[PDB]
């Protein structure tokens, strides 16, 4: 584990069951979405 500043997290194992693709499809839903809401909030 590497070296910490104050708190160091590591709680479980994350990358064991696999991302689907239609997951990494909905990863670029969720980060179109969130630029274009934020877009849609900085117009100018």
């Amino acid at each position: 584990y590497q070296l910490t500043s104050g708190y160091k997290p590591a709680p479980m194992d994350l990358s064991f069951i696999k991302l689907t693709p239609s997951q990494e499809a909905m990863v670029d839903k969720l980060a179109e979405n969130a630029h274009n809401v934020w877009a849609r909030d900085r117009i100018r």
